[PDB]
């Protein structure tokens, strides 16, 4: 009850086995008294007004006063807090390739969260966007393990204020959570929790590296994934939990299952016969906290009383959980909400500035047909058209109220200052040149659920969004507006009903009348010469009409080429509260774009998979009906200037004489970059390593380094890279990551496309 | 000769023991046989005579050649041979006896020409419809593939279980492509296969194990790299499974230049010396079309990298095969009289007709089928596939491209197109007017360059043809002047096979616009319409035919969905137009069922019926997960009523539960409730209710073609061994797990078409 050494938490001697259900984390709320009179150890989804009462109920109505560990989903900012700073999604953040600003966003988020009673965020997401059909692509940092590792490492440091494994969590910091460990992101058909046919070798190859990095850097907690991997759900997966996480990585953080993993193993996966055996196997597998599985309670108790489960294992789990709670000082200070600090830091002008500076880089200029940027004073009227041009809530995207996961913010984040594209462009960022909005099209029509208007409990079944019908009236109005304007700004994308859990998409196409809208607008632009720009605000890459990207035949033109299709192309994944202002600034030349793609755009769903790091061995390089050239490749993106690369050169680091490089050495390389245009810009220099010959089939190149490089007009910089030879690895059939002697190529340049890369070589022996 | 096991003889010179090579023939046999090859493939008909002559007259030791070639669905590249439907079309029939008859006839035609060996049947499983080689498979189900492949191996080898006395009218069978070649990344040709041991055992190995233990003559190792290891060097597949657990005693051969591809294409081996050494160490026998193996293996021995005794053991296995076939006494020279007697004989044509009559699936009947003959007076036969004989035959049939000695393809006089099937109607002059309607592809030169492959020209690449509104207008006028509209669409050989996977699965060219206009005419005038799909694999059809897709969509087989009736004939062979015509006119009742699932969109993949449990939700936010047509679907011209299935015995435990060694006996009644006789393919699926490791919810385990006269009822009886009700554990062990099982018997894989009972397994 006082400061003796934490080892004497062995005074767990008082917990009845009934109370050793400190392992449960239950959905609030809100009947905290019942939930806390249940010997629960954690609660999630606690409403802002009720975070005050939790620790009060602990201190005043419980036998032992064991403080709660309180967590919630603060996914890209304090998602479900009204008025908090809502940053871009993780995918949008990854467009920036800026670890420092992602870390700043994590620090600001933790600053806002740590003064409200929440100790813990279920973030960052380390899943890898390997299948564009997956509904949660917006939550990832893209399709590359290295980039995911860099950004996730930065954001864990931002959340936890630099605290490592075993240290005091600062008052303005929160616990980070690595999810979803592991392999949740490449399942059959891109479906939500379908089967993952991911061997140990493939998991180690493309899924584990970022998890291993943040685990060895002291990420506070880990969340176990939904899906069954090779017949075994992660909750019971010994190789992932024992051999990798606790074993090879020596991870000492706390684990928690995803939403009702144990129950789903029974009723959804048909893997466990009942909740008794499911609970027993979950405890035997080394689980710590159990999220939203009530039947685990009676499941574990009976499992012990029937001799199926040794109670000492439960004692060890409670020991780990209580170790986490004592480490955070919760027994002395449960970190109650701070009204003054809530008024002072949540939504502060400083956090708004951090959000703006991040989102200014979170937008990718994919094509410039020559008309960008537009000059304000040279025009008099701009047609802002498209259902995403003034949709604030869907601009924020999934995992931000009212996205659906909670209900205490039914109107979403306050409209008072979400900056939409209409608000920013240019109804804020230029004088009285007219800015006329036209909806142009609908995205989805809401139709009654075909299985009845009510659930069996009398509650009404919500309507289902389907691809909206084409409304020719909105197209005609949008066309008239465009013809009466000097510029056409089309804003299209998806909505939350098309994103997230259980909401994978198969076609990847824009729904509703958006394709017809873009067709008509492109027709007007071609006919009259009016400049046009298509702004895509979507949770993930989308298939655009041929009028915009060109036909995808057996042979097809490079989509980013200025003469392909009609108009310019900008991508802004889910740019947060300040996204419209940054989009406006880029369109008007106030801000130079500096985003690059962290994920590949497919031309068609049948092109999948389209990630840049393909495995060698294919016979041919085309489908008989579709080019294998993606619409936009990993690393693509443009500025408002031009850059010239010199040739890359190895400058040192090799210790053999020779040789030339040994496994413990580090490759030092240099390449010149020159701003050959008329305005300053930022080029994201990308460094890829390719193992020319491998004993086991592998990809031909992998991202290993990158740098955001700023250049004034005419300025040249020497970009220098340090790549450890220990990072130039492949994986063997037994999932061992090894450095293999032989020849390696180093490709440095503009994108993952080999035509955008300059090449040198080095040898490892 | 009189000796028994003294004959295999290392007088070879010093490595003439490169009997392990199998090189591409055409047309320099003397060099090839003096390269001391042990086998040749792609030998032209005129040259099959000269091979064994060159062996007997110009070689030092006179080791006879083992001669093989691709006889994929009939004697593919022999002019005038009986060309049966593709393996996928054959699988539409669900008729193992007729598939075996086709293999027996094929072997009869091949075994009199000098070829001893066919690279057939294909045991790959169509797990991704994007794959270019789906036409060569028996569908998407391991059990059906095992049944049909077993039957066709028995047909090829004349029942010889190897054995092996190979009869004079039989040829060696080849199980290909072992294994996992059919589910690679993106459905592309030999891209990476992320197939663990457990997944391989689960969905890919069963048919290979079956034909291996039944004595399939040879095995062919697949192109692709499995989990980083190409099959040519895959110890678990070759040693642990094939040679070890299965105790297989047949002969192995790599696919086309596997060893070289490991060097220049997969970048897995540093040079041909190490590639050859690793291939020999892995237990390979014959090496297909890798010349650099020669100097590659010799050097590997001379540098001590490869033990020569391993080569001696490989040569021992090959020569054991050659002695067992009696090639040292009779090399099986071509027989001009037997060629004149059996190749293309009327008996084989009849077998082909009886098979193809069942190889056609009636997928939707809007009510107008079958059409009555004497009541129609003009029919518009429209579509680019309505009279395309060569593309109706499909891939792996000259002129498909793999050989060059038949540049004009199989003789047109022997191919009945759908247009040709105007012989039946009505019968002499109700007019049958053909309209091309649309083009499929335009031929463009290969970028970049037409050589060096090497001096020979590189074939043109097909691109999606432009919509031709003039042909659409002509077809529309023809349709408006007719009593019936028969639209025949599909793909062509340039869109199927090796290096020719497809991503969109849609018809190319103006076929979609053509079908739209024809459907508009049919709706406007009430003229009946039928869409005949002649394509190598399932295709995505326009919304005018299958209905609009979306979050919710109508059942495509429902009579009121879309416009017109829908027939599928994958690649129906020489008698395909006659069978399609007979079915359209009611002369033959359709009895085909789908061996593969039709997706509505490529983004729906995978769509095979045996999905793994665990998904959160059951729809994409923009597309239903209901496929266009499910595995086992198909209709007849009558109706059937099912009773409830019942377990009737077989349990040996002393509490009524079933034991692992038992066999489940079940019965269900089937009644022809219509006005004409028909054949219903009764399907029996097993579902393990609870499994220790995630599994599918149902698997096909039995099926029977049941014939019924009007009003007739039969008791269909099934015997399903409990040893077949298995799952696979993390260590790739196929095990029977005690617990509750459901038995679903009925019309298709859709649970709404299945009736359900249960049984329990214990101990
Ligand atoms: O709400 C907490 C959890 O809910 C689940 O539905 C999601 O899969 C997790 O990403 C999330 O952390
Ligand atoms: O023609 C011989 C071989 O050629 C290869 O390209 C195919 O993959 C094999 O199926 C065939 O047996």
């Amino acid at each position: 009850a006082g400061e003796r050494i934490a080892d004497l938490l062995s005074r767990m001697t008082l917990e009845e086995k009934v109370g050793q259900m400190m392992q449960l984390d239950a959905r609030g709320g809100d009947l905290e008294d019942l939930i806390v009179n249940k010997h629960v150890g954690s609660i999630l989804h606690t409403s802002p007004e009720d975070l005050s009462r939790a620790a009060k109920t602990v201190n005043e109505k419980t036998r032992l006063g064991i403080p709660l560990i309180i967590g919630d989903d603060c996914i890209h900012g304090y998602s479900f807090w009204p008025g908090a700073t809502i940053f871009p999604s993780q995918l949008g953040m990854a467009v920036s390739w800026d670890p420092d600003k992602v870390k700043a966003a994590g620090r600001a988020t933790a600053e806002e969260v740590s003064c409200t009673g929440v100790h813990w965020t279920f973030s960052p997401v380390l899943c890898i966007a390997r299948d564009t059909r997956w509904g949660r692509v917006d939550e990832t940092f893209g399709e590359d393990p290295m980039l995911i590792g860099e950004l996730a490492s930065a954001m864990v440091k931002g959340y936890q204020g630099g605290a490592k494994a075993g240290e005091a969590l600062p008052k303005n910091a929160i616990l980070a959570c690595a999810k979803h460990f592991a392999g949740y992101s490449e399942t059959q058909g891109g479906r939500d929790a379908s089967e993952a046919d991911l061997s140990h070798r493939k998991l180690e190859s493309w899924f584990l590296p970022p998890f291993e990095r943040v685990a060895k850097e002291g990420c506070g907690t880990f969340m176990l994934g939904y899906e069954s991997i090779e017949g075994v759900p992660v909750t019971f997966n010994k190789w992932l939990l024992t051999d990798k996480l606790r074993g090879a990585w020596k991870y000492n953080g706390t684990l928690i299952t995803d939403w009702d993993n144990i129950g789903r193993s029974v009723w959804e996966q048909h893997v466990k016969p009942d909740y008794v055996h499911a609970a027993a196997d979950a405890v035997k597998a080394g689980n710590d906290l159990v999220m939203t599985t009530p039947q685990f309670y009676e499941g574990a108790i009976e499992a012990v009383k029937t001799g199926l489960l040794d109670e000492s294992l439960i004692d060890d789990a409670v020991s780990r959980i209580l170790a986490l709670k004592f480490r955070l000082g919760l027994f002395e200070d449960p970190r109650l909400p701070d009204a003054e600090r809530i008024k002072a830091v949540i939504g502060s002008a400083e956090h708004q500035q951090i959000n703006l500076e991040l989102v200014r880089e979170s937008i990718a200029l994919l094509r410039n047909d020559g008309a960008l940027p537009f000059a304000a004073n040279k025009v008099k009227r701009i047609a802002v058209v498209g259902p995403l041009a003034d949709d604030a809530q869907n601009q924020l995207g999934d995992w931000t109220g009212n996205s659906g996961q909670v209900s205490w913010m039914p109107d979403g984040q306050p409209r008072d200052m979400i900056t939409t594209v209409l608000d920013g462009l240019t109804q804020l960022t230029a004088d009285d040149c007219e800015v006329v909005y036209s909806r142009g099209a609908n995205v989805i029509d809401l139709v009654p659920d075909p299985a009845g208007e009510f659930y069996p409990d009398g509650q009404p079944r919500p309507k289902i969004g389907v691809s909206a019908a084409v409304d020719q009236a909105l197209i005609d109005e949008a066309v008239a507006n465009a013809r009466q304007s000097d510029l056409i700004v089309a804003v299209v994308g998806d909505v939350v009903q098309l994103v997230g859990e259980t909401c994978s998409t198969a076609t990847l196409e824009l729904l509703g009348g958006q394709n017809a809208l873009l067709d008509a607008l492109a027709a007007v632009s071609r006919e009259t010469g009016k400049p046009m720009v298509t702004v895509l605000i979507s949770s993930k890459p989308q298939v655009l009409p041929a009028s915009i990207v060109g036909e995808y035949g057996v042979f097809a033109k490079r989509v980013s080429d200025p003469e392909t299709g009609t108009g310019s192309i900008l991508w802004a994944p889910n740019p947060g509260m300040r996204g419209g202002q940054a989009i406006a600034e880029i369109i008007l030349g106030l801000t130079n774009p500096s985003g690059r793609l962290p994920i590949t755009f497919p031309r068609h769903a049948g092109q999948l998979p389209v990630y840049y790091n393909q495995i060698r061995g294919q016979h041919g390089d085309r489908y008989a009906d579709l080019t294998q050239d993606p619409a936009f490749a990993f690393g693509e993106g443009l500025s408002y200037t031009t850059f010239a690369y010199g040739e890359p050169t190895i400058v040192g680091g090799a210790s053999n004489a020779d040789g030339t490089f040994a496994e413990t050495d580090t490759v030092h390389a240099e390449i010149t970059l020159t701003n050959t245009g008329e305005r300053a810009g930022v080029e994201i220099v990308q460094a890829y390593i390719g193992d020319i010959v491998t004993s086991y089939s592998w990809t031909d190149r992998e991202l290993k380094a990158f740098q955001r490089v700023a250049l004034e007009p005419g300025e040249t910089k020497t970009v220098a890279f340090e790549i450890p030879v220990a990072n130039c690895t492949i994986v063997d059939p037994d999932a061992n990551r090894i450095v293999e002697p032989g020849e390696f190529e180093l490709l440095i340049g503009h994108s993952s496309r080999r035509e955008d890369l300059k090449r040198t070589t080095f040898t490892v022996a």
